[PDB]
Order: C-alpha cells, then structure tokens, then sequence
C-alpha cells in the first residue's frame, strides 16, 4: 500500500490554432515538463484557443472546449484529474459507455458554440491541423470525402466535428476503417454532450 503510485494529471501540451486563415498546431510544452506537470498537477502555462492538445504518460490526443467544459474521450484520459494552475482538477463528467469525460474548461480557453443549423457538410479538425471534410451519415458517424490511412487519424480522438459555420457537432471517438483505411469518423454527438450537462 505504501508503495502504491498515483496515476497523473492529463497535461495540455499544445493546441490547434483556429483564430486565422490557416489551422497550425503549436506545441505549448516539452516532455520534460509535461511530465513534470503531470506529476504535481500544476500547470501555469497560458491556455488559448477551443482545440487543445494533451499527453497522459502514454498517449496524446485532443481535447475540445464547448459551452465552457473542456471535453475529450474516457479511452485517453479515463479518469484522471486535468493540471491546471492551481493544482490538479477533477473530472465534472465521465461517462465510459458514451467515451466522454469533461473538465471545467481552463481559464483563456475560448469555446465552440452547439450546432443548431441541422447541416450535414462537417469538417473534421485533427492533431496535425488537417480539416477534412466529413458528410454526416446518421447521428453518429461520417464519411470522409477522401478517406485516410488509419495513421492519419490517430491522437485526433477528442477533436472536434465542425458545421460550415464554425459550430461544434461532435467529438471525434472513433475510426471505421476496413485494411486500415479510414473511410468514415464515430463521433459523440453535441447533443449528447448538452443532455450529459443534464
Ligand atoms: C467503434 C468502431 C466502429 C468499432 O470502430 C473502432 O473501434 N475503431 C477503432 C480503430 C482503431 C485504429 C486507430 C483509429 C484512429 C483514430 C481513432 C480516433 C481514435 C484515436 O485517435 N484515439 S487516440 O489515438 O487519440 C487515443 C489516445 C486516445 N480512437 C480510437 O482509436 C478508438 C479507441 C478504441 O475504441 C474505444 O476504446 N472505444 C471505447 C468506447 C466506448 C463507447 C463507445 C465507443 F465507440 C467506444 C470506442 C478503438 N478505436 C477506434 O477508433
Ligand atoms: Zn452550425
């Protein structure tokens, strides 16, 4: 028991940049410190932006700030609390049977706005900065327009799906792919996101 370790923090360790005309990732912090961050909890990096990137010690992904809840998926972060400024922040939503966990979203983050237009032309924003268009299929999936080798898409899980108006339609969960080729995305709906807010 005495010897029994403590898994850390889910760690920002940069974003993608949406605020112009041209979507670039930017690393914020190196493996050193974000493994240091992860132990104690304490980040007092500035956050910006809606799209951020973060580390566990063993995986990176997305996470996507909607009407102030910084989200992402339950297969990358599982339970573990956010570094933030003042130490480490518990989970306000985890839900495993949706893939879904939320945090209070950082202080300088911005957020995406629900979806209400009922479009179906999406874009998909992943870890590299890539925005692929996306056609929704049904409430939870879409297809690629040009589909992607299943490398291109891993450690974009917790990225948003957008509207052509910028709105946030979903989070991105899952790639359905067949000889590894990524044809259509599984995604969390925004709706559900609003009824687990419920
Ligand atoms: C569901 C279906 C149709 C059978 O398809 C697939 O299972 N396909 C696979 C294809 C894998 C190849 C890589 C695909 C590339 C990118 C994928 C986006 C991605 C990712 O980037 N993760 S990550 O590297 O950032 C990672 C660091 C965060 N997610 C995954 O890999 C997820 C993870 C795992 O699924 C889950 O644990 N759960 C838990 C769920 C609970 C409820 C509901 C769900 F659906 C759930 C899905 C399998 N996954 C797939 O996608
Ligand atoms: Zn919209």
């Amino acid at each position: 028991m005495a010897s029994m370790k403590k898994k850390g923090s889910v760690v920002i360790v940069g974003r993608i940049n949406l605020s112009g005309d041209t979507a670039y990732a930017q690393q914020t912090r190196g493996e050193e410190g974000c493994q240091e961050t992860s132990q104690t909890g304490r980040d007092k990096n500035q956050v910006e932006g809606e799209v951020q990137i973060v580390s566990t010690a063993t995986q990176t992904f997305l996470a996507t700030s909607i009407n102030g809840v910084l989200w992402t998926v339950y297969h990358g972060a599982g339970t573990r609390t956010i570094a933030s400024p003042k130490g480490p922040v518990t989970q306000m939503y985890t839900n495993v049977d949706k893939d879904l966990v939320g945090w209070q979203a950082p202080q300088g983050s911005r957020s995406l706005t629900p979806c209400t237009c009922g479009s179906s032309d999406l874009y998909l924003v992943t870890r590299h900065a890539d925005v692929i268009p996306v056609r929704r299929r049904g409430d939870s999936r879409g297809s690629l327009l040009s589909p992607r080798p299943i490398s291109y898409l891993k450690g974009s899980a917790g990225g948003p799906l957008l509207c052509p108006a910028g709105h946030a339609v979903g989070i991105f969960k899952a790639a359905v792919s067949t000889r590894g080729v990524a044809k259509a995305v599984d995604f969390i709906p925004v709706e559900s996101l609003e009824t687990t807010m419920r």
